[PDB]
């Protein structure tokens, strides 16, 4: 395990009624695509390798502007994304294909 | 020693105007771990005090280190394990949909 | 040394999503996101966070552990700074809106 494993999953949740242990919640409807895990932490200078498996039914994106990373993983495909974390800081990991509050963003933290 | 509070949010806002900006038909139910992210160095022992403020029992799991607990509503449970592996691991609830009780991350840095 | 966090509002409504043969219906989600959500520093570090608010309304940026309770006017930028003198994981949240609308983040102070 010299690299990170990230699974992109789609979640289609429709629960018009939920009563658990006597507590009730109504009209729940949320659709989202998640990166699991969302956060990747590395040291400055580290050679980063992220094996992204897209389990979403559609093509998904993986982007980190700071390091020119911008990929599109086909549905069911697995792509290894590699780059060198030559800059310290916090950088958003996002999908350039869907609304950010649908396919929620993650973070790449490069510590000193 | 970490402190994570699990909170549930039942938000419903058909319409609301603030600073001249109108938002409509907002309906969202979610359970969240606060904080969501935990960062440790490889090899050190981890003690996570999880306080569940959700009205129902919640889950806290991290497969890589065989962690998986069910915390009753209003209860507090101390999770302890050793981060003997470096990487990024999903902290999730095994009881509810992933996009309802949003996942977090345990990062084990070398 | 100076992080860059951008707060964005998203008003998403998709009656019917149709892409590559997949169909999802009645999608509606309104959220405010801090981008990036996670900040990792070392104990004792002087932290500076340039918070740019792209939200059409006032937004909050708070970190209880370090007495950070700030409000950023719509479309304005504010530099928040403090010393991370305690190790741990601390919630970065908005004190103005519901936690599940304006999703929380984390400030991680490692030894
Ligand atoms: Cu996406
Ligand atoms: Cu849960
Ligand atoms: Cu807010």
């Amino acid at each position: 395990e010299h690299n990170f494993n990230v699974v992109i999953n789609a979640y289609d949740t429709t629960i018009p009624e939920l009563n658990v242990e006597g507590v009730t919640v109504k009209n729940i409807r949320a659709f989202n695509v998640l990166n699991e895990p969302e956060t990747l932490v590395v040291k400055k200078g580290d050679a980063v390798k992220v094996v992204v498996e897209n389990k979403s039914p559609i093509s998904e994106g993986f982007s980190i502007d700071a390091f020119g990373v911008q990929e599109v993983i086909k549905a069911g495909e697995t792509k290894t994304i590699s780059f060198t974390a030559d800059k310290a800081g916090a950088f958003t990991i996002w999908c350039q294909l869907h609304p950010k509050n649908i396919h929620l963003p993650g973070t790449l933290n490069v510590v000193e």
